């Protein structure tokens, strides 16, 4: 089974010990660590951060110590347009640039292949997503003649119905595609003027409100749509979502005024990471969607749903019986890396239960 975990180029300047470079990472802890983000320019791989060459570095030598671990560079993310995405994709010679582009980058800098996080195709936009995954694959493959064992390609996917069906074809790119991973992690959405779990694993018997707002109802979707079950990821959260209440109801539906604010270390409003979450449990009042499996914490004015080691054992236990890949870990720098903050002096809590679980019978 396939551990994917994810390394965000940003993490460093976190404050303090918020403040995480790719050293910090144990080398047996995933087998594939993806690091975020690529960015593109002149219609070919470049990169983001100032000093991301020193960054790929530290990481690629990490390799050193697991000569097994397998390095990927994600492209795109939110903080980069759709509209720009969209816009090399949809013409042959940008796409042909930009894909001839990305092999020698890739070697250059001690990676074994690329992640595509197209922070997502509009339905135009649909059948370039393919044409795109399938040329840029092919290229892969020429190079893999040179010698060099091939690069491995894979795609970063949303785990909503409509975002699924407006910009991605499944059963084509799944052929292209050496893993998929779907992120289950943003099943509530802004609108939404309650409380919620963003990533819950089953529906939840309180008022089902739209019966696909759920980790299983988007795995059950690609393995109709077409994905092997080898071939698919299942993302799992390592941080949380806060919200500022609008009243002292609490429990399902609970008015909400805004985001919750911002941690001291991510310093994002509407964000926490387990460490910061761990820290604010403290004097909090915990609960746990029976139905949905998954925690949520409150205090004062201050709700959170967020993900435990129970609930990530949980998941990492129903992927491993519907016999998916492996799964897919959002940010390693948000997981407790110092091991310092939950209790147990035990570094990257989050991410070793699952290790654990994808280990057992
Ligand atoms: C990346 O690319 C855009 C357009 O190619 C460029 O204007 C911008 O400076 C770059 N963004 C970052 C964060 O490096
Ligand atoms: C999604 C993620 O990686 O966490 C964040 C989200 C929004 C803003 C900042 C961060 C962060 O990395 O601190």
């Amino acid at each position: 089974y396939k551990l994917i975990c994810y390394y965000t180029s940003w993490s460093q300047y976190r404050e303090g010990d918020g403040s995480c470079f790719p050293d910090a990472i144990d080398p047996f802890l995933c087998t594939h660590v993806i690091y975020s983000f690529a960015n593109i320019s002149n219609n070919e791989i470049d990169t983001w951060e100032w000093n991301d060459v020193t960054l790929y570095d530290t990481l690629n030598t990490l390799k050193n110590r697991n000569p097994n671990l397998k390095t990927l560079l994600s492209v795109g993310g939110w903080n980069y347009g759709s509209q720009r995405f969209s816009k090399i994709a949809s013409k042959t010679q940008s796409r042909r640039t930009f894909i001839k582009s990305v092999p020698p980058f890739l070697r250059t800098h001690g990676f074994d292949g690329l992640d595509l996080a197209w922070l997502w195709p509009g339905w135009r936009d649909k059948r370039h997503l393919t044409t795109l995954v399938k040329e840029m694959k092919a290229e892969f493959v020429r190079e893999a003649q040179a010698g060099t064992e091939q690069l491995l390609l894979s795609a970063a996917v949303t785990a909503g119905k409509i975002a699924i069906d407006r910009g991605y074809d499944i059963a084509q790119i799944s052929r292209h595609l050496d893993f998929i991973s779907l992120l289950t992690y943003d099943f509530h959405g802004a609108w939404r003027q309650t409380v919620g779990h963003h990533s819950p694993l089953f529906r939840g018997n309180e008022d089902a409100s739209s019966r696909f707002s759920n980790a299983d109802y988007a795995v059950s979707y690609m393995l109709r749509l077409g994905a092997p079950a080898n071939k698919l990821v299942m993302g799992i959260p390592t941080f949380g979502r806060s919200y500022t209440l609008a009243s002292s109801k609490t429990d399902v539906g609970a008015p909400i005024s805004g985001p919750g604010i911002p941690g001291r270390f991510t310093k994002w409003k509407g964000i926490l990471a387990y460490y910061e979450i761990c820290d604010f449990l403290h004097g909090a009042t915990t609960h746990r969607f029976r139905d949905q499996q998954v925690p949520y914490a409150t205090k004062g004015n201050q709700w959170v749903a967020y993900d435990d080691q129970e609930s990530v054992k949980n998941k990492a236990r129903y992927l491993k019986n519907r016999q998916l890949a492996g799964a897919m870990v959002w940010a390693l720098d948000l997981d407790d890396f110092r091991g310092t903050f939950c209790g147990q002096n035990l570094t990257f809590p989050l991410t070793s239960a699952i290790k654990d679980v994808l280990a057992r019978v």
